[PDB]
């Protein structure tokens, strides 16, 4: 079997993902965090917000709303050129993507539902944004668009952060939200959802530097995430060829991440855009309203240049998940070798940061362990397991990162120390309870 | 006065603005009340309380578990939810300026027959237009979690009594907007189903109010500020059996209080519905007792905005004059402030440095605009607990002037003690 539908099946077991309304039909189209998905989801999230913002003197903070007024994407040209050509079976009447029919142009192509082929209808285009009705009638007044990108709530707050946060270029607006795509077909696994999270800045610098400042900021976001243990080698680097370039967009480099996909095995993790004075200027025109940047320091006037790391959480997470898949030959306690699965996740990423485990389920050994962990609880997600073979749990606990294990045996009870297991290593180390806290707390590489 | 111990909603909605901690979305193009962006120091807040929230129902709870649903889920759990099917509420248009409204009117003065109207948006998915695509943007997060109990037992091995929490955005077509951020088309919601035997649900209905009221008090809000207020059967949502709100006093004119959160008894209504609809057993069997019942659910639905609006208006105050936003410190969006007492290259620098340091931990403002007073009061207006101040004794006893925002007192720390010094004092990262 393929890594992607191991590390697919690992997700769904233990429930990192459930595909969203499964009872009554799910696709891969639109998928739930499980207990475990969740926390890891909001670890890269935070670990994304404090590189970006919290890290960074010229970077801050903004969350824009999902439902803008429809202008804003008139004016941003999405409802002009946000479209992509679909075709029509001929014998079963299903739509499909032209341009991924033609895998560039070819003619008669055959229909991956009813495998006809050679009898498709002429082109249309179909607009990609998700359309809504706001009031109580539903008219032309009342649609509006779920945003595309989360792009233009920031674009639309330049003045607003320039004025109440005192900020000059170059300097970075960041976000963190949901954004919507009416995508004809889902991905594999996680990969394309009709609704996915988005991490996103707009760097606002002025025009002569925005082309070093495009280098700095792929470079940047590369180390971001090898910083958070992704293998550099299943990275690169991929330049948009301009008939692949978006309408805000003057040069886009991709990061791309090794999936393991069938065929070709890469996909897109992030793009890295220069979108020129496009953004600003267009919104500039169609409000009235003056969002270019005066500068005292020169009397000068100018329309910044907008440099646009546009991350996605959930492919970001599908990546972390893949890249720390692994499978070792760890010892069992028959004396053996077994083939152990372990997400080797950095610790600031894991889902459960600590796992306490008495050596069983005797009486004695329940209150130290119950107490350690409401203890740890007040710093981490930890899990408390008392069921099974000690041995067992372990790999439990390695199946899903979880980077450290604290037992608590019957010597505990005469020492006041347990045992500290290290996920990748398997090491232990006898540490008294009155020091774990803190003994964890610096390898757990927290804030 | 608003703490017994121009209306206060205006002045807090005042320098919310001019400090962008809001902005209305879309406001060179017009903006309105009911769609609010949150500036760099409204989304720290913001994030603040959330993760205070899921601190103190996931994080330090054994018995409570997260998840994280989408928006837009199959049209059929809106369906077998009931809320395709009640979830409306009259409507009256004008007959002068034929706008409609919430069923006097404050657009002209002065009607046509109520019309029922369902309160949830739609959208369209995949290729045809009609309604074969139609879904509904969900009206609360719960449907998520109610259509994943059975997935959540399996995976996460939890047994009633025991909740999954959740936050997440809501949509609901609101005709008329809120006071400030009262009442949005868009929100966020937090909130959390505890799953539990029958006969106990009563009992646990008692213990989540008191819990939940206790939160916002050990975050900071004035307790005579808050209170109970139970739902007339009348009142009642169609899957809830009772339903008490924390009501937070905002100070709206006239009636000064406005609802905070639902905590609702929400019975067997929506596993069991889920359940016929779907034809998949979301029961569970009890094996120490070999019996087999569908729990009922204690439901805390918190928003996360009207929370954000609540703990704004609680902190501001104005002492001696001076307007301090008085945050409980895990809630406040910088955490220090680094105030060089001169821009200068023997002090910036270092400034510059500690600066840094801190950033590895909290959200931090570095100021060198001005003097040292205006600073502290730029300060004290957005509710930063401290500010480090870095003078010329400071390169000699490499040491700083840590200053507290409520008392103004400050002390001498030295510099490779700050962060402790701040961390024990900021009680979160
Ligand atoms: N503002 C500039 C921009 O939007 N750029 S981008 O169009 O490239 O989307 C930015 C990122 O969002 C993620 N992403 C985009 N579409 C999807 C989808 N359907 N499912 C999951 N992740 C997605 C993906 O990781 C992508 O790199
Ligand atoms: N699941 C059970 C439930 O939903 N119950 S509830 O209907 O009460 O919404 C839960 C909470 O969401 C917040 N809330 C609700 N509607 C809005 C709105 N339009 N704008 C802002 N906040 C809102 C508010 O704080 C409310 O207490
Ligand atoms: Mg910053
Ligand atoms: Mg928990
Ligand atoms: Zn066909
Ligand atoms: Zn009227």
């Amino acid at each position: 079997a393929s890594i992607i539908d191991t590390v697919a099946n690992l997700a769904k077991r233990r429930g990192f993902v459930y595909q969203s309304g499964e009872i009554y039909g799910g696709t891969r189209s639109a998928w739930d965090y499980g207990p475990l998905g969740v926390e890891l989801k909001e670890n890269i999230k935070r670990q994304w917000w404090k590189s970006m913002v919290t890290a960074r003197e010229d970077v801050v903070g903004i969350d824009t709303s999902i439902i803008l007024p429809r202008e804003v994407w008139v004016a941003s040209g999405h409802v002009d050129v946000f479209h992509d050509p679909l075709v029509e079976c001929l014998n079963c009447h299903r739509r499909h993507r032209q341009d991924h029919l033609q895998e560039v142009p070819m003619d008669e192509v055959v229909c991956p539902d009813c495998g006809t082929k050679g009898r498709w209808t002429e082109p249309r285009e179909f607009n990609m944004m998700l359309k809504t009705y706001l009031g109580p009638i539903e008219s032309d007044e009342g649609l509006h668009y779920l945003r595309p990108e989360t792009a233009q709530g920031i674009f639309t707050n330049f003045a607003n952060v320039v004025t109440t946060a005192r900020k000059k270029p170059p300097f970075g607006i960041a976000q963190t939200g949901k954004s919507f795509r009416n995508e004809i077909t889902p991905g594999n696994f996680i990969f394309r959802t009709r609704e996915f999270e988005q991490m996103e800045m707009e760097f606002f610098v002025e025009p002569s530097t925005a082309k070093e400042w495009h280098q700095y900021w792929i470079d940047t976001r590369l180390q971001w995430y090898v910083d958070l243990g992704i293998d550099r080698d299943n990275l690169r680097l991929y330049e948009h060829p301009p008939e692949k370039l978006s309408h805000y967009a003057e040069r886009t480099v991709d990061i791309e991440y090794k999936y393991g996909f069938a065929g070709d095995p890469w996909g897109e993790l992030e793009g890295i855009a220069n979108r020129t004075d496009f953004d600003l200027s267009t919104h500039s025109k169609h409000s009235g309203v003056d969002l270019s940047y005066y500068d005292q320091a020169t009397d000068t006037r100018y329309v910044p240049y907008v440099i646009e790391p546009a991350a996605g959480l959930t492919r970001s997470l599908m990546a972390f998940l893949i890249d720390a898949y692994s499978e070792d030959e760890a010892p069992n306690a028959k004396g053996g070798v077994d083939k152990r699965t372990v997400l080797r996740f950095d610790p600031r990423l894991a889902p459960v940061k600590v796992a306490v485990l008495p050596l069983s389920r005797h009486a004695d050994l329940s209150p130290k362990a119950r107490d350690l962990a409401a203890e740890l609880r007040q710093h981490w997600n930890v899990e408390f397991d008392d069921a099974g073979a000690i041995g067992r749990r372990y790999r439990r606990q390695d199946e899903v990162g979880t980077p450290y294990c604290v037992t608590v045996d019957f010597d505990s009870l005469e020492d006041n120390a347990v045992t500290v297991r290290e996920r990748d290593s398997m090491a232990q180390e006898r540490i008294s309870i009155d020091q774990v806290t803190d003994y964890l707390a610096v390898r757990l590489k927290g804030c």
